[PDB]
């Protein structure tokens, strides 16, 4: 006897500016569906692999979906919501519009110290790796074919000297520049 949402849709639409939702009737059904995997109402850090697991079952991306997590899943709370979980499953993708991207710089920055550094960068180098399969990864150039061999690659393309900590501002920008540079530290 009343129209029902999902205890969100409005609040979610309202980044309507930001990126243009796949489908505002898509995180409608979207909501239920997950109720049904869980009567509960909250994500944890834990089973947010379980999940990656559906649109990547060949490589391990295991790695790199932990790190999706604290990515945003720190707004004091502990737990992903449904609402904060559409924002970064669609920025995955989405395609590219206007402003956005801005969520980037908050899976890089695992810590999240406003500035990135070589540990992280390590760190999601590598697990990025994992996501890439042994077959597809004689395609990359050799002179990075580990981690710590391409550190020097991405750090490379950047050029950190005084402030050797990328700003979430450049961070935007440094990519703006060759468009042939997201495809490295590409995600997904
Ligand atoms: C109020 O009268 C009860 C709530 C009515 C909800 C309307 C939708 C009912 C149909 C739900 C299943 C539809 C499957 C396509
Ligand atoms: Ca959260
Ligand atoms: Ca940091």
């Amino acid at each position: 006897g009343n129209s029902k949402s999902g205890a969100l849709s409005k609040e979610i639409l309202e980044e309507l500016q930001l990126n243009t939702k796949f489908t505002e009737e898509e995180l409608s059904s979207w909501y239920q569906s997950f109720l049904k995997e869980c009567p509960s109402g909250r994500i944890t850090r834990q089973e947010f692999q379980t999940i990656y697991s559906k649109f990547f079952p060949e490589a391990d991306p295991k790695a790199y979906a932990q790190h999706v997590f604290r990515s945003f899943d720190a707004n004091s709370d502990g737990t992903l919501d449904f609402k904060e979980y559409v924002i970064a499953l669609h920025m995955t993708s989405a395609g590219k519009t206007n402003q956005k991207l801005e969520w980037a710089f908050s899976l890089y920055d695992v810590d999240g110290n406003g500035t990135i550094s070589k540990n992280e960068v390590l760190e999601i180098v590598t697990a990025i790796f994992k996501m890439i399969s042994p077959e597809d990864t004689k395609h990359l150039p050799e002179d990075e074919n580990t981690p710590e061999k391409r550190a020097e690659k991405i750090w490379g393309f950047f050029g950190k000297k005084d402030d050797d900590k990328l700003t979430e501002k450049e961070f935007i920008e440094g990519t703006l520049a060759n468009k042939e540079i997201l495809r490295l530290i590409q995600f997904e």
